[PDB]
């Protein structure tokens, strides 16, 4: 039982960590004049925070004690040099969000905790959609940036 | 891994196979002047195809490689002689569809694939409603067909 | 009689075969993150199926026996490497759909089957429009794919 | 008056018993694919429960202490084998609801309890309508059942 | 071409002759209290006469001289003794309407009369629909009339 409660708290920290990492991507894009990509990252930052809030609200109803941890400073931004590097780090953050949800579901399954498994279902499905979407933007970014200035089209036109 | 990817491909084929079986039922119904029952099978033909398309879409998102198989020819139509024969085959078909989804679910469960299991849930609930609905139509058809001509009312009225 | 009833029956198979080949093109484009082209292919997949159902409905009314045949596995997806390969196969598919309608119309003509010939007219005119449309897309695709990444703009903007 | 309070409590039990019996008739109809007759019995199960609730509410206002009794398991569904058996039990159930209301009215008349008698008047008139309606459905069912399949054809149309 | 002018005129006669047969059918139905089938025949009588007027109008524009012939007295009503007999005569009437359109189309094809062939196309397709519809009513009529009274119950609902 302690494992399930530890992993449920770690999931809150992970959603807030993701929210701050998206915010850091927004900043890098804005500073580098990619306002389209920056807006997208900003909206994602707010959505991850809403996921964290959704976990906190469920935990409070189900008497899972929550203790909020530090949200660590985003670290990938110091080394990003092009939009491709940012999008790659965001794909990896979403892959880590998915694994963290699957580990929680595993612990809930071992405990037979049917309510926690039910609560997690839409998040597992949303992660499928999100990794697919990011993977697809990253494919387009990597392809368009083979021609100088062309990626600048993606930002301005789409996003 | 392997068993799970293979069963997910097979589910796509099972949905499209069922689609064609429902089309073959519409045809038998139309050819034999049961327009109401033919409309109903035609709608279900479109629906099974949409179920297959939904599995393809999920597989593409989840990087489950799909390769489309041949869709087999329906075989039951040569033997159907009355509407009870057709609704009986359709009941068997939905039973096989449910079985298909359950085997896929068992595979996902052994792999701890929570995303695939969550994706399947609405389909397991839909199949309960579908087998019930077809079972129920089959019961009326079998009862009304005990009087010459009476079943034509079911078709025409509903 | 025999030749005509046979060709009519097989036109249904040709339309469903084309529906499955469009679906396979949609899958290849989705798996390679060309979502806009995948959506166009998925829509044609539905439309080819509606053509087949149009043939089946006419055959039922005209007492032409329909026996539904296996719908062959699509096979060009094994060797597609780029969007041009896919659109080229789709062009060939529609050229074959056209030839199969003209063969049918040729048999109806020989049979003096006026009703069947009238039934086919709008399909002949639709195949004109469809070959022109696919030929035009393929011309754009081939030209744009001369510069790396540029084709990825067609998909994102149009489609 | 002990007898008045006793009969008022028994009326509550009879309405909830009728509610459960109607629900058992819904279940037997549903299990045997008579969805229309099942919907009708389900609606009647809800209505009987509302009668019981209106007696509870009146008793609380009038200071008649209600003690809720067991609602017995419906047992006639063990023996129903056709819709005629079901409707016949339902006719007998409504005849019993009429008798229990008339017993209560007699006790209230004895006690000169004008408020209780005024409260019961709409239920007396409702029971007249209910018994007539169930008697009439039973006559239709019995008649249509003389021809195999004919009854089914009218579950489907009416109800 | 004399043959084409003759056949075009005969087509007008055939449409009005069909109109009168439909009227005769309506009458037999109304006299025997089949008001729904009678209404369907009256509707068809008016539609056949409209076909006839469409041929006349086209002939007038195309300078095909129309000489209106006697419309023969309908004779099948002499022998009808149930609805099946009427619907079978109506089927054979639409089969003969189809044949006469096909004879006309054949003469037009021989003369390379493209405008007449184009004019006939929707009639060919309409006759497919009509033979199907009447064939299907006749199958239902034949089947329901195997149980005494049952046919009546479905003039009353459908129609
Ligand atoms: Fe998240
Ligand atoms: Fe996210
Ligand atoms: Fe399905
Ligand atoms: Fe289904
Ligand atoms: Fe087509
Ligand atoms: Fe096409
Ligand atoms: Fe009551
Ligand atoms: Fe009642
Ligand atoms: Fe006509
Ligand atoms: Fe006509």
């Amino acid at each position: 039982s302690e494992e399930l409660l530890d992993l449920f708290n770690r999931q809150v920290t992970q959603e807030f960590t993701a929210s701050q990492v998206y915010l850091s991507a927004s900043i890098w894009f804005d500073q580098n004049d990619w306002e389209g990509m920056a807006a997208y990252m900003l909206a994602e930052s707010a959505e991850e925070r809403e996921h964290g809030l959704g976990f906190v609200d469920f935990a409070n109803k189900r008497n899972i004690p929550i203790e909020l941890q530090a949200v660590p400073a985003p670290v990938s931004c110091a080394e990003w040099s092009s939009p491709e590097d940012v999008w790659q780090s965001i794909l990896e953050l979403e892959q880590a969000n998915t694994r963290s949800l699957l580990n929680l579901a595993e612990a809930a399954s071992t405990c037979h905790d049917f309510a926690v498994m039910a609560f997690l279902n839409p998040f597992h499905l949303q992660q499928v959609n999100e990794e697919d979407k990011i993977g697809s933007i990253l494919a387009k970014v990597t392809d368009e940036n083979r021609t100088p200035g062309l990626l600048r089209s993606l930002d301005v036109v789409s996003f």
